[PDB]
């Protein structure tokens, strides 16, 4: 499992492949946007992003690269962002993901900056927590759940997705005493690094808080050592200006110190489903028939 990837029908002909621009640097090379024939039912050709392996890189972080492939081929949820084929044949490496054309949330954010209504703030928040509910019902935890790792859809639907950001303009969002977010770590895993269901409902609180300032740095005056002992001492981020009361309490909730007290992605969902626009219903993990 480890050492090898066999390919399968994911894999893509590299003849089906198009690249047209560069969307950025990523954890493991370039990615760049194109158009892929046959990915999708009923589309001859499709738009698509497309993760490379850099020239330079290691046997191993191929592995490990076609390992963060492998475990997506099980996902299948409106609210996270679908894989769509794989070329491990041959050089480059690559990876096809579905394109989500107004890019990451965080630069989306801060590209506001001189603001978005409550009920925008409670849509993105929604789909959000239903990504991460869907995941979670599935074994899988985030571990890195940030405003710079949710993107962006033409129509302005946020989804669960990342290239990889420990290597561009937000790798500073990461400390290395492995790398990690810090800021948006919970006082348990701070203390002994393990990563749970809880802490990444810990996780969603700080994006909700991103949401609300257009994406400040949290405990921005702080170190990376100062915001430590400041949380792992049960301290918490200021309301931000002009915050809607429901947001802060929310944000409140998520931010209990015992993880054991904290909502689950289901409860924060049920909590605010009534102002959730039509349509939610229809397409959402917590309405379908999978929730149970
Ligand atoms: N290919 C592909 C592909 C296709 C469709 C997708 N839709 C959404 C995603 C991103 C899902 C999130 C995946 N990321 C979650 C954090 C992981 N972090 C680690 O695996 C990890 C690795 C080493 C040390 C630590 C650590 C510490 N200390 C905490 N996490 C890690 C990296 C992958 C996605 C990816
Ligand atoms: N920062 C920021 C920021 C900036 C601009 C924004 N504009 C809207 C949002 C909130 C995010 C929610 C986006 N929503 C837009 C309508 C979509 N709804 C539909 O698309 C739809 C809803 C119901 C039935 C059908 C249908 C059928 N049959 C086809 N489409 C729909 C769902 C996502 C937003 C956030």
């Amino acid at each position: 499992a480890a050492d090898v990837y066999v390919p399968d029908e994911w894999e893509v002909a590299r003849e089906k492949i198009t690249m047209s621009r560069e969307l950025g640097q990523g954890s493991f090379g370039m990615v760049y946007e194109g158009v892929a024939k046959g990915v999708v039912k009923d589309e001859p050709e499709t738009r698509v992003a497309i993760k490379t392996v850099n020239e330079a890189a290691s046997m191993r972080e191929r592995i490990e690269f076609l390992n963060e492939a492998s475990v997506m081929k099980e996902f299948n949820c409106h609210h996270v962002v679908r894989l769509l084929g794989v070329v491990s044949q041959g050089q480059p490496t690559l990876v096809i993901m579905e394109l989500m054309t107004r890019g990451d949330l965080k630069s989306y954010l801060r590209s506001l900056r001189p603001p978005p209504s409550l009920s925008k703030m409670i849509q993105m928040a929604g789909e959000i927590a239903d990504g991460m509910a869907y995941l979670n019902a599935n074994k899988f935890v985030h571990r890195d759940l940030a405003a710079r790792n949710c993107m962006v859809a033409e129509d302005f639907t946020v989804k669960i997705g990342d290239f990889g950001m420990t290597r561009d303009i937000y790798e500073t969002d990461y400390y290395r005493k492995g790398l990690l977010p810090v800021r948006w770590m919970s006082p348990e895993s701070l203390k002994d690094g393990v990563f749970t269901t809880y802490s990444d409902v810990w996780s969603f609180g700080v994006v909700l808080w991103e949401i609300a300032t257009l994406a400040e740095q949290p405990y921005q005056g702080l170190s990376n050592e100062q915001v430590l002992r400041f949380v792992m001492e049960g301290g918490l981020l200021d309301k931000p200006d002009n915050c809607p009361d429901m947001l802060f309490e929310l944000m409140r909730m998520c931010w209990q110190y015992n993880p054991k007290m904290r909502p689950s992605f289901l409860e924060i969902i049920s909590s605010i489903k009534e102002e959730m626009e039509p349509g939610f219903r229809e397409v959402s993990f917590y309405y379908s028939e999978e929730n149970k």
